[PDB]
């Protein structure tokens, strides 16, 4: 697996051992060759999970999640996806590891499928070579894969909304369930509804992720209610999986806005990810799947591969060549490579809208590739008329850093800044010069 012009794509089933039993062999294997090697995680979460199964094994966490006195002469490091691909785009010096492994791989985040571009095309090259790690590596078509023990998979209706009747059986169940949902919104309503059944209930998105998680180790509780960031390795002791088998899709219209489409159908890889949480202990057989819908191949077209795209075009590799994408994931946009390509001072505006501005990817190049400073939020305000952003039935609203009250209408309307109250507010935040 180790020599150079390979990858290898580790493909055993969800619970198999990738991360506590395949990952620490091949880290001994990697240090006893003396292959400088990146081990390259979802979240801080699953950081933390290989702290635990690579503990004694010398290991750099660049990472806050794990708390660890590095040596210093560690030739192993252990990072996030994201870290990853920011670095690469920052001036900060990576080094060209010979060894790239990505554990959860499936990851459809900007940042990783830009990481999975980046290092297939050096092992394309001949420069280095990778491991990713999946059960459902990219275009997979069976949404029930194997299992550690058997599962009982149902096809049932299943709510989107607060019900009164005809659910009885989401209720009458004593054990935990862990709830897929398309998006936070929907996510609130449902968890009010069983919250006024008498349900203990816990919610996840990925602004929330690292702080919640912890509470279904902290507390007893009878749902967790989750968007799609489960689908990365986060880990449960529940026997039932609800999976609405709905998700929402960004995309790009006449290239000049981003809408939040759907909800829609999930992907295969998605749905085995879901059902993936459950059938785990092989001493405890009969785990339940519930499933409302079928699912589509609806990353085609998807505003992540096309953000890919930016990020890859404005990662140096060799002069002025660009990486693809992983093969079997590149038809999923139609894009000229390098035609998002920067120069110097617009690329250090674009790494910084996102960085500090914390802002989608593609929104960040519509203001950075129209010549516009990172500290300049005029384009907040200046908008057409059905660019205006809706808070609460009504036009938001914010003091502008010049101490005037305007209506939030942006130059470049992109939904992911308001999906949610938690986006909104910080959007305003943004819009007010406050960060
Ligand atoms: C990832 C980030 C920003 O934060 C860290 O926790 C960290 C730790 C080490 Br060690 C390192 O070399 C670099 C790092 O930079």
């Amino acid at each position: 697996m180790l020599k150079k012009k390979q990858l290898t794509v580790l493909d055993l089933h969800p619970g198999a051992g990738k991360t506590r039993r395949v990952l620490p062999e091949i880290v001994r294997e990697a240090i006893k060759k003396r292959l400088r090697t990146v081990i390259l995680a979802p979240t801080r979460v699953v950081a933390a999970e290989m702290e635990e199964a690579l503990r004694g094994l010398p290991v750099r966490y660049m990472t806050t999640a794990v708390n660890v006195t590095h040596s210093g002469t560690e030739i192993v490091d252990l990072m996030c996806h994201a870290t990853f691909t920011s670095r690469l785009l920052q001036p900060i010096r990576v080094p060209n590891y010979n060894l790239n492994i990505m554990d959860e791989a499936h990851f459809t985040d900007p940042s990783s499928i830009a990481a999975r571009g980046y290092i297939s095309t050096r092992v394309e090259m001949g420069e280095a070579a990778a491991i990713f790690m999946t059960a459902t590596p990219p275009g997979t078509r069976d949404a029930f894969p194997d299992s550690n023990s058997p599962i009982m998979d149902t096809e049932v209706e299943v709510p989107e909304r607060a019900w009164s009747s005809g659910f009885d059986w989401v209720t009458d169940h004593s054990g935990k369930t862990v709830w897929f949902v398309p998006s936070v919104r929907n996510g609130n309503e449902i968890a009010a509804c069983l919250t006024k059944a008498g349900k203990r209930v816990i919610q996840l998105s990925r602004k929330t992720f690292e702080t919640e998680f912890q509470k279904t180790k902290n507390q007893e509780w009878d749902f967790v209610i989750t968007t799609d960031i489960s689908e990365m390795g986060a880990n449960f002791k529940a026997d039932r999986v609800i999976d609405s088998r709905r998700c929402l899709k960004p995309v790009i219209l006449d290239g000049e806005r981003v809408i939040l489409a759907g909800p829609m159908p999930v992907t295969h890889a998605s749905a085995a990810q879901r059902r993936g949480r459950i059938g785990r202990n092989p001493n405890k057989p009969g785990d339940e799947y519930m499933y409302g819908g079928g699912c589509a191949e609806t990353d085609e077209g998807h505003a992540h591969w096309l953000e890919a795209r930016m990020l890859l075009d404005n990662i140096y590799l060799q002069d002025g060549l660009i990486a693809s994408l992983y093969r079997p994931e590149a038809d999923k946009v139609a894009a000229i490579e390098g035609e998002f390509k920067l120069r110097t001072e617009q690329r250090k505006t674009f790494v910084e809208l996102m960085k500090r501005g914390d802002l989608p990817v593609w929104l960040a190049y519509q203001v950075a590739s129209a010549g516009i400073t990172y500290t300049d939020r005029r384009w907040c305000f200046d908008g057409t008329t059905n660019n205006t952003i809706m808070e609460d039935s009504v036009p938001a609203e914010v003091w502008t850093k010049y101490g005037e009250k305007r209506v939030l209408k942006p130059r470049w309307m992109d939904a992911r800044v308001c999906s949610d109250h938690a986006a909104l507010k910080s959007f305003k935040e943004f819009a007010a010069g406050k960060r």
